[PDB]
């Protein structure tokens, strides 16, 4: 199961803010990049028990369009203008894996825009792959 951890809250927003407005999220509420690029959601606080590959689901709606997000890990930059495809609504809450690598006890994952925005951000869910 993992751990799922809000984009809302226990993490630092930069050109970006906490929205309510569609329904559907988890948590109380999701996070709007509002910059298309220089935006960003970090967690500070991604607690795993092992060192290794993982699984890290982002649950998120983007109405069109492609959306493409640069992703750290405890501060080096991991993947490149990563793409987001479109959900179809803003109301529709699709799901995104990647597998990237993270240590055990506590780690930090930033996601950025890059110059085409971001997608509305609700959670996201790490499990060892
Ligand atoms: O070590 C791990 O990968 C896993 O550690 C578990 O305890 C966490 O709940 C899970 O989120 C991590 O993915
Ligand atoms: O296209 C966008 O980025 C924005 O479009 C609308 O303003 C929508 O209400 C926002 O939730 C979304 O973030
Ligand atoms: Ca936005
Ligand atoms: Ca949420």
């Amino acid at each position: 199961t993992g751990t799922t951890y809000e984009a809302e809250t226990g993490t630092t927003l930069t050109d970006a803010v906490v929205e309510t407005l569609y329904p559907g999220y988890t948590g109380s509420g999701y996070v709007n990049f509002n910059a298309y690029t220089n935006s960003a959601i970090e967690w500070n606080a991604i607690n795993n028990m092992t060192t290794g590959t993982k699984n890290v689901k982002f649950r998120y709606a983007l109405e069109s369009g492609t959306r493409n997000l640069d992703i750290y890990v405890n501060g080096t930059k991991v993947l490149s203008n990563e793409p987001f495809t479109e959900t179809g609504s803003w109301s529709t809450w699709g799901e995104k894996t990647i597998q990237v690598a993270m240590n055990s006890g506590v780690n930090t994952l930033r996601i950025v825009t890059t110059g085409t925005e971001g997608p509305n951000m609700d959670n996201i869910t790490v499990t060892a792959s």
